[PDB]
């Protein structure tokens, strides 16, 4: 029973309650991609409203119906801050930080996944399509299948799927793999993730799998699980490109971008970073590179400025606190060394910026610095590109983002190679107008054609074909 | 020119000079495997004598001729402590510790590799066979080929070759890969390493490669490099099994093992660890597991004792210093909590133990704890097995060692799963005599048949076939 | 109202409840000194039973009546772990650790002090004598005077009173001083403490004070506070010397001391440390000194052994956790370097030892190592002396203990001067029998004559004279 | 022999060589006070030119003759960075940081002191007056007296002299005290320092001393040392007040102060800090206080700004590196939380500012924040006062500076009491014009009358009287 023929399930709702109450837009690219999707398409969205011990009364946000899931304080600590973001997040991002393996966290993760599955069953009509999202909910597909074998179940992982050598560290590796194999379709951004999953299915579970490489939105892999076949595919996520492109063309935004440059004392060049404050994002790398370019006199400290817009994220997790301390030290250091009173070389904001203000920064920025150590996709890169209909700008992009597989005309860097990052920043800052416009035209052709609608259609058509 | 038809090249000589002078046996399993080899087989051995600014006068150690390579203090700091053991070692072992990427270290690594290549050329006769060993010398095969295209060149990596996702971090990834591809044969312990290398050769270099899985000592892969073909294979290293087996049978060693038990106050059960003090070895894991078993009263603190024999290693490297501090804290902690005055539960020695004393500990030990987080092979596991001709004992072995692929009848553990480690230690401590003997007989059948002679013959026959 | 003519108030009761319930003897020298006192003398004892949220039902422990004070979990965290032991304790011991100044902790400290005052008033008969103990309760005398101006109130500080330059850091310096000035008599171990308090009363409060030096149990100072005069004195605390001396003579204890030496493999020399695991105690100093003597070959690692008996203390306070980690590291380090399997050079126990076992260790020990960085008195030094009626042994004693002012015939050291500590340990280990006996006879003459009865009589006679 | 009748000896020359060569003004208040002195008065100045392995060729800087002292790299590391600034500096400033006691450092300190003494003897004529400066050179007076008993020798300590309880930690306490007692006159900023020294002379040396309090520039103490009497006094150092006052009146400086306010976007209120980046200076305290006032909305983040001018100091000393990291973190943090792009709330410069630019900042600043945890005097406070002939401004001053004993009309704070610091900053920011001018007039009366000339005359008249 349940009234919805199409249900999305994620740890996040598109809204986030702030503590007296107040709704804000939820952070992260998962919401950035899925929100415009569910605003245009009928369907229900199940998720946590971002505070402990909330109501579970349905919330109507416009045309969209949200079903909130209650998490206790202990749930938030052990399932969300703990297993999800201090076990899985670091492990799947190439153990950039040492994962913590904790059995109590695992037990809570199982409990919460069960709660999400049950909530899904209550929302889902007979024979509904259910699309489960991301690493917090990897047990839900198997749990949901056991409760509701009538459902068609898709799972998409929004973060990298790590190499088998690292995944095998997880004490609950088999349970996680079994969880994912409960879906009819398991999707990843990149073929590499899909292939890691297929190999894992062979070694760990001993299931028969396809042995061919996986294509992009094509040439799907398969895993045989007794009576069932699980389809495996790569579907690189994107943004609502055309909408953002139109938004960035507004006179007010173009005016605001000019004002931002005026407020910065009309620099010749503005470099911009935009990220959650997360250790995967390489904010420390871009600051170090900028610092060394200033030290070497390869960037002019009088007419070049870097703006970093960092959103606070997962702040109770100790690794994130330590990262914040390190980034803020770099900011103070660089300004102390190269700034003047009344004129910093680095402007750093530790807050979410309103959407239209963010777009104005994209339009103002001569160089976009997107330097993650590892990122499943990175939508900030694609957002910048969509905003530059003027064909100005330059995107400096880490090759360890999923986006680099699509945005080859960007200035690609190995963020571990600081000399390469430094050389490339100089190249982007000094590019000719024609070379800049050539690259930006090429990037925009890709991003405008490969949008979130193409992504969702591809995944859901593949999911439907399992019926 | 040069007089030797067969030359081995490694950072280590089999001897190590201590600072007044004194020769000691060199540490590590590379010397453990290669020393008995070169004692029986004609050939020269090029390597560093373990001190800065040594002579380069040839050294005759028995029948064996050694050609020492001089390293300056800066060479030792930047090539050996730096690039080799603070860049490559952590990276190739699944970034257990964060690698440091430093261009000065790279430049020194290149310089030293060049020196080893030149030294090799001087020793090597026209058309000689040269066998280059391990991660410190990955540039030597290409360098040597350019100096001496008449030579047949083999390379063997004694440590894991990491997944492509991690290897690609290395700023000098291409130069390292090109270096290895200078060999006629590149060998790894395991098919997994060989397969990682083949994939890497495809993505990074763009060379045509075989696509099939690689066998054990068979079904070799190939990489096409313009005019040349490079063979790629898996050859799991081992020990001089029969010799060690005979050594362990000596009356004096059996008597010493009984005395060791007496000196420990005749415990019912002795657990033993033997390793270099290296963060890959999981000494912290086995101590934590023992501590928790004592806390839970699952091991009897009155009649069960753990002996850890740790060899100081790479002590100037800060990560190794921090590891030592942590291990020594665990030792003091556990004894403070569960020991009595005059009766520790953990005995910890931070020194190399003489060979016959080590063998006596192997014979005394009811349970061998070999719990690395990652190990290319681990010869300690195989040494224990070779020593237990009495068929007593139990081997607890991490699945993240190369040895686990051969020693399946051991008690295998995921060292990240502390509950699994704890449960398994209890199982080994309480095994029936018949189950213990069954496993030990099976392990010994494997280790006695698959010895260092089989390994070397397999590699060298494959190398010879490239002529 | 209240039934007792004599009431002692301290944060500790002589008993400590362990978490299922169980009574143990309370830690610390305050209980060591006051327990035998109150067992012989009529009177009530008010204090906290060592667990959160206890009953406040009166407890009869032998002839002694105890009135427990309830502390909530927050009280324990903010008043006891917080203000008392992370603000006052480090500050008064020469900021060995950085004090934390926290207003919430202060507010809780005030609240709890009020509760102790009220509890005291309920126990105290009209015109009773009340003796308030130590740094946790410095506000109680003023609070109690305001509730009960009929009472005669004494306060004794069991820890050092710091130099004015450090005391003045305290944001609540004036409130603390006013608190103490509520007493009729304020006592310290040493004239130096009394003199620091007098100076403080002059600068901080602006009260007229005596300007002369303060004597030992004589030549008291005075502070004029409007209508009242507060007497200030030095009264060095001690132990029940004669009782301990008789206890140590028992055949069983002498036999146990011989057995302990046998269990240690009959060493020629035993060094002993006995302390709470507290950063004031210099356990790290004595271990470093021992380590360096072994390294230098000035102590024989085959026949000399160090035993450290450390009682866990204030374990939730982070500074204490960090100290434990450091001490346990030193223990593991020293044994790894100089021990043999089956023969440590350091035996370390992290538990309270039963009294008769402790006495046996005192009797067994050739050298007693009492090396605090700062200690109000240190009763362990005096206990050792009382136990050695055989006149054997040697006391190595830091000059930064209050006991050093009385035990001048001990081997005094500056614990900050590691060479001095090392030289002195060698001197004590190699003393002639006659020199050892001469010193021990002199120390015992002092300790047997200056016992806890002399201390209490001196303080209480001075207090009575204020009536 | 030697040509000068008056010689000053200090670790610093008034000039500092930068590494290619370049002379800069030396840092610190010792040079700020002594430079104008020696520019007006005949005499020689012996000191180190701020680089290792310099010439010792005499340097003529204007009318002033400088005799440089050569220090080797090891001298700089062990005498200057080591004993002086990682042993004495933290110890004498109330062990704000844990002192390191190292015998090699002591031995180097002795050697270097000997070199300074010998250099002094070569410069000093028969019967000359020699004035030795500060904690780096405490052994020189005794050394110089032994070489040259004809000389009249003064010593002045520019940093606090710590309470006896802390000074006694020093393993070389007696040698240091003997060193100072080689002078005819030993001077300190404050009576408290002089009194600590007298007590120390009694306990440690056992010399007869005066027992009375010491006056300001009067009522001197005395220490009897066999045949000699050593005078002890308090002489609070100051600046060349009238000269600085006149300098600050220049039109260009007043214009620059207006421009600085314009460059900051014309804030209503500017707070200013000026210090060496030293852990004694409480830069962390003022930043924390500002941060919390912003969080609490007690300061307007739109029209109030803080400028911190920090001079890099002793940067190779690890404690100073850790301080820099912490301060720079606070700067980045506060701006990230409360700033806007193009508008920081904290401007931080990590460089020495030219004198006339510094004076312009003093004139611009509505509130001067001088919040040391401990400072011998602090001349920045007096400089600010001398600059405000307009009678504007407000000085917020830690009571743990020597200057607080003279500048009582400043807004005094206990920097450990963050609520007090916060309340006081608000009071200073919101003072009435008349109250501000009243305080500033009072402060200026003091500083203009009590200048460096009064200080030097007082010390030198006292020194002359010993002849
Ligand atoms: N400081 C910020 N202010 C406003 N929006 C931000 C900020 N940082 C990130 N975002 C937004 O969050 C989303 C990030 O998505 P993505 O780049 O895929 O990374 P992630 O999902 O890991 O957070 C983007 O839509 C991006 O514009
Ligand atoms: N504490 C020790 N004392 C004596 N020999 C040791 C000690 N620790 C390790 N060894 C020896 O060093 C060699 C280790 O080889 P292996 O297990 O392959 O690891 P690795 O090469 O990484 O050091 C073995 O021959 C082993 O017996
Ligand atoms: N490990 C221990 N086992 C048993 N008693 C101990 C232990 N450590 C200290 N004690 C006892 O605690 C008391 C310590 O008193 P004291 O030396 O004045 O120091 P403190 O009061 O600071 O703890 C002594 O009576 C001493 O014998
Ligand atoms: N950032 C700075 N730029 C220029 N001058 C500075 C700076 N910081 C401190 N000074 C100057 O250094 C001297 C500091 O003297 P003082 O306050 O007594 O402290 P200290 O001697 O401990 O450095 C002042 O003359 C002051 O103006
Ligand atoms: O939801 P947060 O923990 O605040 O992080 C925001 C988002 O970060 C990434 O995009 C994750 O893949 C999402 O699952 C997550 O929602
Ligand atoms: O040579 P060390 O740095 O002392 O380490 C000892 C050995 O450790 C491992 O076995 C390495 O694979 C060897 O290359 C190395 O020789
Ligand atoms: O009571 P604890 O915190 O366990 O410490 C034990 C004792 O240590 C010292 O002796 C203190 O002066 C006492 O007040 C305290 O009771
Ligand atoms: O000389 P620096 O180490 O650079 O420090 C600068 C100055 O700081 C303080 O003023 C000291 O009292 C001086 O002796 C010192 O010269």
């Amino acid at each position: 029973s349940g009234d919805s023929d199409f249900v999305v399930v994620a740890n996040r709702l598109p809204i986030d309650l702030e503590r007296t109450t107040s709704w804000k837009r939820s952070p992260g690219g998962l919401v950035t991609a899925l929100e415009p999707l569910l605003r245009r398409r009928r369907g229900a969205w199940i998720g946590w409203p971002g505070i402990p011990d909330s109501d579970e009364d349905p919330i109507v946000d416009g045309d969209l119906v949200l079903y909130p899931v209650r998490l206790s304080a202990d749930d938030v600590a052990q399932y969300y801050e703990g297993f999800s973001n201090a076990t899985l997040w670091p492990l799947y991002h190439d153990v950039i930080v040492k994962p913590i393996y904790n059995r109590q966290w695992w037990e809570r993760y199982v409990e919460v996944n069960r709660r999400f599955a049950e909530a899904t069953s209550r929302a889902a009509a007979r024979g509904a399509t259910v699309w489960v999202q991301d690493y917090q909910l990897q047990l839900v597909p198997k749990m949901l299948r056991e409760l509701r074998p009538d459902l068609t179940i898709g799972f998409f992982l929004h973060i990298p799927f790590p190499p088998v050598e690292l995944f095998m560290q997880l004490p609950w590796r088999t349970e996680i793999t079994d969880g994912l194999l409960g879906a009819d379709l398991v999707g990843f951004h990149l073929p590499g993730g899909a292939q890691n999953f297929l190999f894992l299915a062979r070694r760990l579970v001993g299931a028969n799998t396809s042995r061919a490489s996986v294509g992009v939105r094509s040439k799907f892999g398969e895993v045989q699980i007794g009576s069932r076949t699980v389809k495996v595919g790569a579907f690189p996520i994107s943004i609502d490109s055309a909408d953002l492109d139109r938004q960035a063309r507004q006179r007010s935004i173009r005016q605001r971008a000019r004002q931002i440059r005026a407020e910065l004392g009309n620099p010749r060049r503005i470099l911009l970073g935009v990220d959650r404050l997360d250790y995967t994002k390489g904010i420390d790398v871009r600051l170090q590179a900028f610092a060394e370019l200033l030290a070497e006199g390869r960037v002019n400290r009088e007419d070049t400025v870097f703006v970093q817009l960092a959103t606070p994220s997962r702040e109770r997790v100790e690794a994130y606190r330590l990262l914040r301390d390190d980034i803020e030290r770099q900011v103070g250091h660089i300004n102390g060394e190269y700034g003047e009173v009344g004129h910093p070389v680095v402007h750093y904001l530790h807050r979410p910026v309103p959407r239209e203000e963010l777009i104005a920064f994209f339009v103002a920025a001569d160089v976009m610095l997107v330097t993650p150590l590892r990122d499943g996709m990175n939508l900030v890169a694609k957002e910048y590109v969509a905003c530059r209909s003027d064909l100005g700008g330059a995107l400096v992009l880490s090759e360890f983002t999923g986006a680099a597989a699509e945005l080859g005309q960007a200035y690609l860097v190995n963020p571990h190679n600081l000399d390469h990052v430094k050389d490339t920043m100089v190249a982007a800052l000094n590019q000719t107008p024609e070379e800049g416009r050539r690259r930006m035209r090429a990037l925009r052709r890709q991003v405008l054609a490969h949008d979130v609608d193409l992504w969702a259609r591809s995944f859901l058509d593949a999911l439907a074909s399992t019926r």
